[PDB]
């Protein structure tokens, strides 16, 4: 429905100039790297913006536009949307704040701008946001830095929150598919984004920042129907009626931003049957954490197989825990990893595998060592059962986390991150039916 | 009294190694760096270890020894304790393992080792443990890398989260003054590293990692005082109902995960507020609107502003902004705008505590650390001693707001709840002291 704004043809971008202060600048230059489509800057008073030709208004541009992104000054917005309208432009995003965030005023401008756009039958993304991303194309329809790839698809009321958590992401190796700054969410609202994306590929789930939604009827009729194809993780700010109603609906509820990313992240993975849960660690503080915190969650911990448990045995080390959760001592190499994990995931008992692993730096072992061994593994036994890993720690642990992020495993560096995917993943999974 | 291992003038490596896949080789080559004592390696076959003159007993080192790591196999541990105890070592960390972790046959060992201890007036960490560090001096007795320097004491009961929380700080630029892994805990334990450290004027506070402990009447008996004169904060893994009021009674604050933990921890890095009634400023709705619920769970309070300070902040901040009970300057808030809010709020008769909230724009030709040195000016200059608290974001493009701002003593988070956990330790911390 809205395809136009995440791959759009071709794009005009409504006030680029070449001033390092305005925001026009950085949103062009962003978009001089969406190749995938032809882009187009607009500036009244300047025929070269930073390498490129610039048109004297959008009705000029040779080639076709279904996408708009007005940035320019508040008082020249109603007339460029009507521009747009009249160019057979689709979709509208527009940067430029000064609406229905100031008060009645700006609210019926607001009002009068959602009024023009359907007359063209256009759609407007905003007012007073930040803009849309689809890394998957390197579209950054934005002024900020754009985000890592991902499967994510990130939809917030809080641009300055928005910018925050892409920079979080960033640093943080995990990135989204799509990035949406609704802003004052004055047109396309969070439902009619929720449907566009279910039927995406590269969306594997919806995080969600929510203020205050504005149908808490629809949405939830939208969210219950989309649940069943892929995850919906909010987090609500301010402060039951959301929390319950956001239950039966199936989407995941997130307190925090890291509960909402770590949920999210998760579905790189294959969903699971039950909720038993077998842990694999080199550490046992960091598996007792983890355990209690999974308790907190509901999950529980998987009972393994006579043969699994006499298997573990005769390779770990003597003191090593062979039981509930697996503890393989500090000494645990790649082999050992491997061996453990395919075992485990072998064990007809266990539904899920969270790998620990404090990252050693001595006796000879690699960083990547014990990553490299659940990848391994995880390829050979080659099921469908959901690999979570937690590695820490630090700079230590980042080629791990980076070897199995490269390879579809969410790695966390939180025991109760790890916890939270786990959570999400038994959750979503019953909302399909298994 | 336990001084000596924070602060040894002649320490023995016994088990010191050129092999690179033993814990004796990182041992030493991470006391290389300990310059304010003399470190000597005590190898059995070796003349000469990582470039160093080494000695085949530590009885052969004529200068004196007062600490003694112990990283050899199980089964020299004995022998080599009995002569450092000859030696008139004062304090032996015995990384080595095969003790009280093995069984009933282990404990009695572990026993007979202690008793040793005790005959020739030595104390023992261990065994079985990661070491110690006193960041300090450039005190590193660990096989693991040195954690950045810092004011927290952090005692921990696990190695192996030892090192992982080591690694997360260093990552996240927080440091620590003193780490202590106790490992199997024989001899030293919670209680008498409490009563250490509840003197020294580097651990600002101490942050615990519990599995259990042996003497529980002592350690709380013992916290109840330290907890007076300066804050412990327990993270308690897994009996675990009883254990978190026992700790409570005794003024420990109880964290439930590690960041709660280190965040509650190395926030007395300020002053202690005389009440619970906080200022947020901040440069984004949504940060503060996080940051406000977190707070509130936790049972701290917002604080209301006086009109004078209220009607300043609307005469220079722009038309959409709140100011009231939580400030919110817009994403347009510069150094200059960070400085005059902050100072205000410090100003204000009403405000015990200030939590500057700000994302980091990359927009509008502001820098990256303006709006921390806004934050830093203010407290300055005021300079009352009100505890100020950060939350800035984010990522890469907020790091060297951070480093500037830790360097100044400000403890910046980058989670709402996070600077939350901050904000309660730093209440009922004064509540204990009784304030």
């Amino acid at each position: 429905m809205l395809d136009y704004f995440f791959n759009p043809k071709g794009i005009a971008v409504i006030g680029a100039s070449n001033d390092p202060k305005k925001l026009g600048y950085e949103v062009f230059k962003n978009l001089k790297e969406y190749k995938k489509g032809k882009v187009y800057p607009v500036n009244i008073k300047e025929e070269e913006v930073q390498g490129v030709k610039a048109y004297k208004s959008v009705k000029d541009i040779p080639d076709e536009i279904d996408l708009a992104i007005i940035v320019v000054p508040k008082r020249f917005v109603k007339d460029t949307l009507i521009q747009c309208g009249e160019k057979g432009v689709k979709g509208v995003v527009i940067i430029t704040a000064g609406f229905g965030e100031t008060g009645e005023e700006g609210k019926r401008e607001e009002k009068e701008l959602v009024e023009i756009a359907h007359k063209y039958g256009m759609r407007i993304i905003g007012p007073n946001c930040v803009g849309i991303m689809n890394t998957h194309v390197d579209l950054n329809a934005t002024f900020i830095t754009v985000a890592k790839k991902g499967n994510v698809a990130f939809i917030s009321q809080s641009g300055a929150l928005g910018a925050g958590i892409v920079y979080k992401t960033i640093k943080e190796d995990i990135g989204f598919s799509k990035f949406i700054s609704v802003g004052n969410m004055a047109d396309v609202d969070f439902a009619e984004l929720m449907e566009y994306l279910a039927d995406t590929e590269e969306d594997k789930a919806i995080a969600l920042y929510i203020e205050g939604v504005r149908n808490g009827k629809k949405f939830m009729e939208v969210a219950k129907r989309v649940t069943k194809k892929k995850p919906i993780i909010a987090l609500k700010a301010g402060k039951k009626i959301y929390e319950a109603a956001f239950k039966q609906s199936g989407v995941l509820v997130a307190n925090t931003i890291d509960e909402m990313l770590s949920m999210a992240r998760a579905f790189s993975q294959p969903l699971p049957r039950g909720n038993k849960v077998a842990i694999m660690t080199n550490a046992g503080g960091p598996g007792v954490l983890t355990a209690d915190e999974l308790d907190k969650r509901g999950l529980k911990l998987a009972t393994l197989e006579e043969k699994t448990i006499e298997e573990l045995r005769s390779f770990l080390p003597p003191m090593a825990a062979v039981k509930n959760p697996v503890d393989m001592i500090a000494s645990a190499r790649g082999e050992d990893y491997y061996r453990t994990a395919k075992l485990l995931l072998q064990d007809p008992n266990v539904d899920m595998l969270i790998a620990i692993c404090v990252v050693p730096t001595f006796a000879g072992m690699t960083l990547t060592e014990h990553a490299e061994g659940i990848i391994r593994a995880v390829k050979e036994v080659n099921n469908e059962k959901p690999v979570l890993a937690m590695f820490m720690a630090g700079y230590v642990s980042e080629k791990a986390k980076e070897l199995l992020e490269k390879n579809g495993i969410p790695t966390y560096e939180r025991p109760e991150d790890v916890a939270s995917a786990a959570y999400a993943l038994v959750e979503q999974a019953k909302n399909v039916g298994i």
